[PDB]
């Protein structure tokens, strides 16, 4: 069976993700880039080859509101993303809707869009169970009360329309669990979002992030369920030299933890974090082999196990 098949309709059991008898379980796989730039890079090709060669369990559908994203079109881009939802799950996968905020770093600067977006995307898909929708992928320059009070502003929206779903919310410092703004998780069970069925993410770049973020990764999976819905073996930029040595450090904490994970990312973007060489997507692949960065290799080699 496929992922989808096989786990069901997930949902949070405790402190983890769960299939749908309550045992844990790690989904790993995937983030596209942003659609407004690499939309090319997601034909029927590339993911079957995701989805049947790569045996990647989940799809992070990362959709930009600035940087000539969601706000220069927001009917076409809905549309895709409806598109892309439908592929993912005629795939098999798990899909992860990522409302792909990043600067501005306020949550609450699109938070009309994100309404308007998520209402339309949880009605239309409201009977998929494999669905799960991440509300603000990187808050940055904000307290973790306001995230906490951005996510009680949408998730009630969401809920509405689709009450059974997965939603992952956003952290401190670029989702770093706020350990980038020197603070950590504990602020986050101090003080959590007043809703279940949620789960907070962390992101992590392996050549930059080092023992500060793995133990903070740890510290949080005590406490609340975490998914890693971005992270890169390069440094900070998702670019630069691999640390494939700390990345697998991760790698084995999230095994042991079943913290779920997509890599950064599915595109023939230049950078080395970027699983394809550049023009990889305009020939139509391979999506394996010759046309892997190196990172490309790596991930699909955990991915297939
Ligand atoms: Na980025
Ligand atoms: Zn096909
Ligand atoms: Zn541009
Ligand atoms: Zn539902
Ligand atoms: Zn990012």
């Amino acid at each position: 069976g496929t992922p989808v098949e096989r786990y069901g309709k997930v949902q949070v059991c405790g402190t983890q993700l769960c299939d749908e008898h309550g045992n844990p379980v790690q989904l790993r796989g995937m983030s596209t880039h942003g659609i407004q730039w690499f939309d090319h890079c997601l034909t029927d090709s590339s993911l079957d080859a995701l989805a049947y060669d790569w045996k990647a369990d989940i799809i992070r559908l990362s959709m930009y509101i600035q940087e000539d994203g969601y706000e220069t079109n927001p009917r076409g881009f809905t549309d895709r993303m409806h598109q892309l939802i439908d592929m993912a799950t005629a795939r098999g996968l798990y899909v992860i809707v990522d409302w792909h905020i990043l600067t501005p770093g306020d949550p609450h600067y699109n938070l009309d869009r994100a309404k308007t977006f998520f209402a339309e995307i949880a009605q239309r898909h409201a009977s998929k169970t494999n669905v799960l929708y991440e509300i603000a992928n990187e808050p940055n320059g904000v307290s973790w009360a306001s995230i906490k009070s951005y996510a009680e502003e949408v998730i009630p929206v969401i809920r509405q329309r689709d009450p059974d779903s997965v939603i992952i919310v956003g952290t401190r410092g670029w989702s770093s669990l706020g350990v980038s703004e020197g603070s950590g998780p504990a602020e986050i069970a101090a003080n959590p979002v007043n809703a279940s069925n949620i789960m907070y993410a962390f992101h992590f770049y392996a050549a930059s992030h080092r023992d500060n973020y793995l133990n903070a990764l740890r510290e949080a999976s005590e406490l609340f369920p975490v998914f890693v819905t971005e992270f890169g073996t390069e440094t900070y930029t998702g670019d630069g030299a691999n640390d494939f040595q700390m990345a697998d450090r991760y790698i084995d904490l999230m095994a042991e933890r079943k913290i779920g994970w997509t890599k950064w990312n599915y595109s023939d973007d230049f950078r080395s974090g970027a699983v394809f060489q550049p023009g990889t997507c305009a020939s139509g692949g391979p999506w394996s082999g010759s046309s892997l960065k190196a990172s490309g290799q790596w991930v699909r080699s955990k991915l297939q196990s």
